[PDB]
């Protein structure tokens, strides 16, 4: 709060996931945020269930893309709010496909009342990051697939194509820096993760900023 916050060293981060074959990031930017809000509000840190949204979020496209915004507002105003464990609602989509939604035989894990969009401004979303916990982000993922590690000085910032979790930042490093938890498995990038400079709209990081609310 100012300096430097990573909500992975606070325990409320879960582990790296695998969208696999699925056109599904949408998804995952989302329960990622609704996990870390759902233990920042005081309960134990649960998985949640991406593959709920694939299947069951018809306001959204399933494999083929989707937004964060809008699945929040399928949770709230199709599902009464409910967001169902991992545990009982495994992910299926690896393969590409989505299954047929299925409405029960789930266990509800946490539940939203709301989502709140973030000023399009670095400084601002990270002095909410800092107070509130991680945010849903967009950004341009072209360059995404040739990242060893380090922090990325320059990002390709044309066209916002996928969605990710920032989990914190740290202004006290030689160039300031964002930590991304994104959903390509832990073998690739820092272990699932990605740094990129803050303070320049790198990989345009500020313009589609969100979180869901709880309580």
């Amino acid at each position: 709060a100012p300096a430097a916050v990573d909500w992975r060293a606070r325990g409320a981060v879960t582990a790296v996931k695998d969208q696999g074959q699925c056109g599904s990031c949408w998804a995952f930017s989302a329960i990622g945020n609704v996990e870390c809000q759902w233990f920042l509000a005081g309960h134990p840190l649960t998985n949640l269930s991406e593959q709920m949204l694939v299947s069951c979020d018809k306001t959204d496209s399933g494999c083929s893309g989707g937004l964060m915004n809008n699945a929040f507002e399928w949770i709230v105003q199709e599902n009464n709010g409910a967001v169902y464990t991992e545990d009982s609602y495994p992910y299926a989509s690896g393969e590409g496909i989505s299954p047929p939604c299925t409405t029960s035989g789930h266990t509800v894990g946490a539940t939203i009342t709301g989502h709140v969009e973030l000023p399009q401004d670095e400084a601002q979303i990270a002095a909410w990051l800092a107070v509130n916990g991680p945010v849903a982000v967009a950004v341009d993922a072209s360059s995404w697939m040739t990242y060893t590690g380090g922090v990325m000085t320059s990002c390709v910032s044309e066209q916002l194509d996928h969605g990710v979790l920032l989990v914190g930042y740290n202004d006290s490093a030689a160039v300031p820096y964002w930590i991304i938890k994104n959903s390509w498995t832990t073998q690739w990038g820092e272990e699932g993760y990605i740094r990129i400079a803050k303070g320049s709209n790198q990989c345009l990081v500020k313009e589609e900023a969100s979180s869901a609310v709880v309580g």
